[PDB]
């Protein structure tokens, strides 16, 4: 059984680890390899704000809510462990701010200590009238990617920096199963018109006095198109743009200003914060996560492909539940081949 | 009106600023000076973990509860301001942990979002089975001392290196009023056997991933004799000793160990944290804060002294209320000389 995972972002590596941890002990031989054209720190995952929080509306697919919950429980469970921080993981509390009353989110009971903000808390944020408090987790993309690659490597999973031109090529080269974790670029290997890029730009800043996340919403502009502040492990992420359809990989002057003055008015102490870097990444926006089997016919055999892409602006939030589901589908593939 | 404040720790500079802001306008010529033999970063204040939280038990002087609350509201009112962090101030959330159920603290409604901990929160901290969550404020001693000294300076308040040897000496040199903010050493200038040193040792550590304060309690060993973790503005403070009666200024090995491994057990990610410094300071422990007027006679003239010392392990938590009370007592000194507000 030769399995090639394509993609070395959170989705690819989490899935690779999940498959391997689950089947190494019971299937000889199992050969899992990762192929990608960019590894940390050059993936969208590396640019992620680094916080666990789903969108404010339910998902179309009710499986996604579960995947989000499994991910939180998976991540929470690590708190107490000596290596939580070396995985990119720590607990944070913070605020969600609104210009008007809004319904509770479906995830209110998944986080810790969810409640509405009292009138007294609201005076800390003059521009907003209603909000939430809760405790969630930081999950730093960059650090988590380094952790997962060390955990994969020690288990004998090999990485190959290479650009896949088609599913065909990889199958022809000896893959029995392909796990497709190519993120926003999946369309290059199989056209998918529902998949769009969600261009997000961020400013990273040294401001270690900030201990809380602060996320504002503007209902008339779409999600994450409103200032947001997320303290990371060593730096702070400043955001406020997320526009679908825009394929420009370069930083832009307007979004820089939108992020900087939006965040400087939210958190005026930002005046003394040193800019550390400024980045742009593309969320794999899709009305729903594509996570499914597909049978491909080349040469003399079927090669099974399992897709796992289209996680929009919530891939870190939802990744573990998605990896588990892919390992399930793999298991079905195995019994069909009378392998276990 | 020549006022000498003795002390440049949080209590001293607080009170100085507060008097000055209240009475500069209505009283020329007001001349406020600060005398001290230790300034930042060599004051007890500089060593303070930097968190707002009173003791778990209510104080013998209930006035201290209001002084804590005035302080919190005062500090809170600055959140939203561009300069909150330059003052040493930022909000933080965190946990108070107990091995058994305990009554709610009197300060539960002064903080933000106080509630009990749920079983799931308790799974983060194995050794413990009851506790609180809340939001409070960091007030870094070292930074707040610097902020206050810039504010005082630009108001024309002048600072002098001086080890005062008696109230007499200062009254002889021309002071009409003396504000005594000498912390744990007040007994040198007037014996006060209720005042004892509360030796506290800490390890400062580079661990910027830790965003929450974590304070454990051991109902039997007395307060702050249990591991505690408090993220500061740039570094993290680790503690766990608070020993009354002990005057040894040097760091010792067995308290280092008590702290380090007590805290490594609580927060095991601390294995990767670089040690940046370890320090020892003496909290001015007293059954209650001394904050009162006293008239002393030296030759022909009366000298007015207002004492403000004995703030134990809660001086930052309570300081603004105390400064405001000293300013009230100053007002009454004024009105006794038929001067007006
Ligand atoms: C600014 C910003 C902030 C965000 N913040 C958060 C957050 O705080 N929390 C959260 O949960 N989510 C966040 N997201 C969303 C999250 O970043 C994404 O959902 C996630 O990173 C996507 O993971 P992925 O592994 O699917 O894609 P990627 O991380 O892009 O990985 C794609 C991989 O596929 C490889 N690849 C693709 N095509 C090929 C090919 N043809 N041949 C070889 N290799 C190929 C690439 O080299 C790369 O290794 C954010 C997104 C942005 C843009
Ligand atoms: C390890 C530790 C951690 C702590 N953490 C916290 C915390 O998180 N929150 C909190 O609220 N409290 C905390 N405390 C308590 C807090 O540090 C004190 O309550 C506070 O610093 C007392 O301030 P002060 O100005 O009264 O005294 P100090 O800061 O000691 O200042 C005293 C001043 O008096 C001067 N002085 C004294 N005698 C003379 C003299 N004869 N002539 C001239 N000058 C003189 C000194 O030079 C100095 O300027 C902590 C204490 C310790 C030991
Ligand atoms: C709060 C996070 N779950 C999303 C943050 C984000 C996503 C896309 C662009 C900027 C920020
Ligand atoms: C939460 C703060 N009030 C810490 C106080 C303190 C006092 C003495 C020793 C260590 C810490």
């Amino acid at each position: 059984m030769r399995v090639v995972v394509i993609g070395a972002g959170v989705i690819g590596l989490s899935t690779a680890l999940c498959i391997h941890e689950r089947y190494h002990s019971v299937l000889q031989p199992l050969d899992v390899k990762v192929y990608a054209d960019r590894f940390t720190p050059f993936t969208t995952t590396d640019v992620a704000a680094g916080l666990w929080q789903p969108y404010t509306s339910e998902p179309s697919n009710p499986q996604e809510a579960n995947w989000n919950q499994q991910t939180f429980n998976y991540l929470l469970s690590h708190i107490g462990s000596p290596n939580a921080a070396n995985m990119g993981l720590t607990p944070v509390s913070g605020y969600n701010l609104f210009r008007e009353a809004v319904p509770d989110p479906y995830w209110k009971d998944m986080v810790l200590g969810f409640r509405k903000l009292t009138p007294r808390e609201l005076d800390m944020f003059p521009d907003y009238r209603y909000g939430w408090f809760n405790t969630s987790l930081i999950l730093e993309g960059r650090k988590y990617l380094q952790w997962l690659t060390e955990r994969l490597t020690e288990r004998g999973v090999k990485f190959f920096l290479r650009k896949v031109e088609s599913f065909e090529e990889v199958a022809r080269g000896g893959a029995d199963v392909i796990i497709n974790c190519t993120g926003v670029w999946a369309g290059v290997l199989q056209p998918d018109p529902l998949l769009q890029p969600g261009r997000g730009q961020i400013i990273k800043v040294d401001a270690p006095w900030l201990k809380n996340f602060i996320i504002t919403h503007d209902l008339e502009r779409g999600i994450y198109n409103s200032p947001l502040i997320i303290p990371g492990l060593q730096a702070v992420t400043l955001g406020g743009t997320f526009q679908v359809g825009n394929w420009n990989e370069i930083n832009n002057i307007q979004d820089h200003n939108t992020i900087w003055e939006g965040c400087c008015r939210l958190e005026p102490t930002l005046k003394d914060a040193k800019i550390v870097g400024e980045y742009t990444g593309f969320g794999p926006v899709r009305p729903q996560v594509r996570l499914e089997r597909e049978q491909l016919r080349f040469g003399s055999s079927n090669t099974e492909v399992i897709h796992n892409y289209g996680h929009g602006g919530y891939g870190l939030t939802i990744h573990w539940g998605c990896a588990l589901e892919v390992a399930k589908l793999f298991g079905k593939v195995l019994e069909e081949r009378n392998l276990l």
